[PDB]
């Protein structure tokens, strides 16, 4: 599809089998969700933000489907204010910016 | 043109006479811009993301020059660590999300 931005671009993405709204972000490098149980291992690492550095749990090579667009990657879930969806994933669905 | 997610999608933007480089950034309601010192009236705001919030400088009816595309609308102004386009702008010179 072709999203105009004059609304958040909000998504329903299904994750660990479970649906959640998530935002498209092209300002994200990664993709980070809110507290969840997700399966698998996973390692401890930190991410910043505009506000500082947070701890997050990164889940490698999770399966995650953005509107119905399969993308298979690394995950980020710690104390993020929203669900974003990050550029490791946005080109994996073809997300381009046009103007 | 089309703008891939393959790395940070960074363009060269004009604003109060100056050039620097900004993210064209979907997941940012309003613009936010790295410290500088713009004339005008302004108003006390705090925004918030990954790591908690950061006090900006609010400025309304700002002039930005988007790879020759103008737009002029809220420009907040703070210790951000990277320029940020947000949707409040983007909307302006036809920015769309493609997948
Ligand atoms: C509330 C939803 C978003 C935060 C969750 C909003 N952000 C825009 C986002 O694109 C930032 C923009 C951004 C980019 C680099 C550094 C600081 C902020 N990217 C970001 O935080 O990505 C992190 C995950 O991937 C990593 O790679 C970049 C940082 C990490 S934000 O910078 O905090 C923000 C921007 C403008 C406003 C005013 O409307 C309010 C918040």
């Amino acid at each position: 599809p072709q999203i105009t931005l004059w609304k958040r671009p909000l998504v329903t993405i299904k994750i660990g089998g479970q649906l959640k709204e998530a935002l498209l972000d092209t300002g994200a490098d990664d993709t980070v969700l809110e507290e969840m149980n997700l399966p698998g291992r996973w390692k401890p690492k930190m991410i910043g933000g505009i506000g500082g550095f947070i701890k997050v749990r990164q889940y490698d090579q999770i399966l995650i489907e953005i509107c119905g667009h399969k993308a298979i990657g690394t995950v980020l879930v710690g104390p993020t204010p929203v669900n974003i969806i990050g550029r490791n994933l946005l080109t994996q669905i073809g997300c381009t910016l046009n103007f």
